């Protein structure tokens, strides 16, 4: 019975676009996270900061967290490597020392150039990575070194604009070497599947702003998922999402944790009558404000050319236009 | 009495790397060959890291006679391109060496290194101290509508240490970050070559190069003839199976071929080799009643180009030995 946060052991929660939007914590994020009893794990695909450094930034925004609460893709990459390299194998680092620490912390030996004999290469974003560093990695990868990337985001959003992400640095090595790296962070399920293993949790939940990492990774991990609308992807994006990227729950922001799990769920709605016609989904009337989104989403998924969403009365049109959809 | 290929031409647009020298050492007979040509020797490179004088200095060390005026770079062609569609004094963000920036300055545009300055264009070339913050600056310019030019799009820089990331790898990072492509100013874009003949009003230029996708592709794009040499990247196999736009007109071992007959070097049918094209195979036999060792390459190439991938088989022993010498089988 009761709220969704109570129905689940622990929450794997995305940071960026979910907890905080750059400088500021999200809509009622601080208030809402203090009121859950379930174990809160902060999940980030970024590998530039270390475990503590991320927790410090949370503390500066008014949240209570330490490094043991945070799950980075640098940590998951470290486990991946140690999972298939001899103890004290040499791993060439591309990225910050926060990355190289996690390599050391799993009993491997972080290295910085190709004349040292690295059995693998790990790659995460660092704002001082230069050509010289890529060149060392390029030689290593051409010689058959095992290549891991923390994440493969093409862009890094900031106040100045959309800057090059780790995926862009990976794209340079892809071109130089003609090979791909194995991706360690989201949307790979190992990151999430390990996080639940830490505290042997039997009923975990994923909360994130982004379909192609947070939600896609949840389904890959065989976990449920609550999509929030404070970040990258929109209501529209959820409706037309391809099967592997479809969330199970959907809500405004982190106040959704204290809402009823049956209310947030993507399913048919008694408040909305929907008819899938010839190339169109039609909505008539009979709520936090997202019921109609859940109604339409559910219809499209159950059912190629994208289906048009269209209105059957004044009450439908106004709600739809409020969420775009036409 | 016959006439050499170099005598038949006003000027020679000669590629540096893989053609004149191979990293440290001049290629076979390069110094002795170029010293014996009367016509104008221009040294063309797609690299935008060295200045024209720095290139010429490097050539003097290896044993060649060359000044800065003899060098044609993609950095020059990139600058000329930008000057040709930007107002004088327009700001151009530089990704690359100061030698790149100097070429931009020299055409009356203002070289720049960051997005807070308002750059109308981004020019990209390889520099070994290029870092993420430099790419970040250019990413912001490109997204803000800035005109983007690259010197070259080479995935790799070949060095003594191995294969390092070329300018094409750096571009790929911006291709991914921005979702846009640069306009290429260097080879195989014909602007580079066609402007070089304009410099001296030459009326019978020839291109010499080791690479099909740049040197040769550009020569066909510029409507110039072209000698492919086997000292560099592309081989005889590559010549044979090259698609129409990357086909050379002449083919030789190395820069010695500048003194051989153009009729001998020409990709054409050969007296010493009879060819049967049929059954998805090219059968080569030794024929009935002087070779430089490449007649069979020219015969096969000519046969393949005149006519679904095609196999190359030997009809007798002599032909098999010749074919095996150039792989081909
Ligand atoms: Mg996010
Ligand atoms: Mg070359």
């Amino acid at each position: 019975m009761k709220s969704i946060a109570q129905e689940h052991d622990c929450l794997l929660i995305d940071l960026d676009g979910t907890v905080f939007c750059g400088r500021q914590p999200t809509g009622g994020a601080v208030q809402s996270l203090s009121q859950v009893r379930s174990r809160k794990l902060f999940v980030t695909n970024n590998a530039s900061r270390s475990a503590d450094e991320v927790a410090a930034h949370l503390c500066e925004l008014g949240f209570t967290a330490t490094g043991e609460d945070v799950v980075t893709s640098a940590q998951s990459a470290a486990h991946l490597l140690a999972g298939q390299l001899a103890p004290g194998a040499r791993v060439l680092i591309v990225g910050t020392e926060a990355l190289a620490n996690e390599v050391a912390a799993v009993g491997l030996r972080p290295v910085r150039r190709f004349e040292d004999r690295p059995d693998a290469v790990v790659q995460g974003l660092s704002m001082t990575t230069g050509w010289s560093d890529l060149a060392e990695a390029a030689l290593a990868i051409r010689a058959g070194a095992l290549w891991v990337a923390a994440n493969v985001d093409p862009t890094l959003p900031t106040e100045r604009g959309l800057l090059p992400g780790n995926g862009s640095m990976v794209a340079a090595l892809r071109t130089a070497t003609g090979m791909d790296p194995r991706v360690a962070g989201k949307p790979a399920p190992a990151l999430m599947t390990e996080a639940v293993a830490r505290g042997d949790f039997r009923a975990a939940l994923v909360v994130g702003d982004r379909l192609d990492t947070d939600i896609e990774g949840a389904n890959a991990a065989g976990l449920p998922s609550l999509m929030v609308l404070t970040g990258v992807n929109s209501a529209w994006d959820a409706v037309y999402a391809e099967p592997v990227r479809r969330p199970t729950y959907i809500g405004h922001d982190l106040r959704s944790l204290h809402q009823d799990s049956k209310l947030l769920a993507v399913a048919p709605q008694p408040g909305w009558q929907i008819d899938v016609g010839g190339g169109a989904v039609t909505v008539c009337a009979n709520d936090d404000g997202l019921s109609i989104v859940r109604a339409v989403a559910s219809a499209v998924w159950e059912a190629q050319r994208p289906l048009r969403i269209e209105a059957g009365d004044e009450r439908a049109r106004a709600a739809l236009q409020r969420w775009s959809l036409m």
